[PDB]
């Protein structure tokens, strides 16, 4: 589910001593509170990755967490200020952060890994029209890891459904895998982490 580019000026850099470290600033509305919900998020990293988020002296790529519409990331290092939002409303959970965070990272939704039609089924006429985009298939680097339903950065089998009772996404041929858990990092997503960021 990583996306492709050959460059890494496309991805964070990695230092000599293996070390991944991104810097970041959060936006002055949050709380400390909130800014605690953030930083905690962002610890889950350190146990199994070489990746590390600190907080900016003057590094020229870094993440802005600001509260904007919903939660979302840029996909990858994009050079120089690249936002991150994070709602107040709707988005202050680990999981949700951490799922934030892997797309800075590189990383794209599961279900619309190259391979996903071999796991789900997508049921078009059951999506939002304006967010049909979003279950789009495309040409990830799946870093020789399977399709993982448990990953954070799946879609639930509701994402987006115009009503209840007609999901957007069925795992196949077993229907009742669940899939959309946003507790935290699945065994895959630490992998593709590390594999993706070559971390030893
Ligand atoms: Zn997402």
């Amino acid at each position: 589910n990583a996306m492709k580019c050959w460059s890494s000026s496309c991805f964070w850099k990695k230092a000599s001593n293996g070390l991944v470290v991104i810097p970041y600033v959060i936006s002055s509305e949050y709380s400390g509170g909130e800014v605690a919900t953030i930083e905690g998020a962002m610890r889950a990293f350190n146990g199994k990755t070489c990746i590390r988020f600190v907080r900016r002296t003057n590094e020229y790529d870094f993440i802005s967490v600001v509260s904007k519409t919903g939660c979302y990331s840029e996909l990858g290092r994009k050079g120089g200020q690249q936002e991150l939002s994070i709602n107040r409303g709707g988005c202050m959970y680990s999981g949700i952060i951490q799922h934030e965070l892997n797309h800075a990272l590189g990383f794209q939704h599961e279900q619309t890994r190259s391979d996903r039609d071999s796991y789900v089924r997508i049921n078009w006429e059951n999506i939002i029209p304006a967010s049909a985009y979003n279950f789009n298939k495309h040409d990830t680097n799946n870093l020789n890891t399977p399709y993982d339903y448990s990953s954070i950065m799946h879609y639930g089998r509701d994402a987006f459904s115009i009503a209840y009772g007609r999901d957007s996404i069925t795992p196949i041929p077993n229907p009742n895998v669940p899939i959309g858990q946003r507790n935290g990092m699945s065994r895959w997503d630490i992998t593709r982490i590390n594999v993706l960021y070559n971390c030893r």
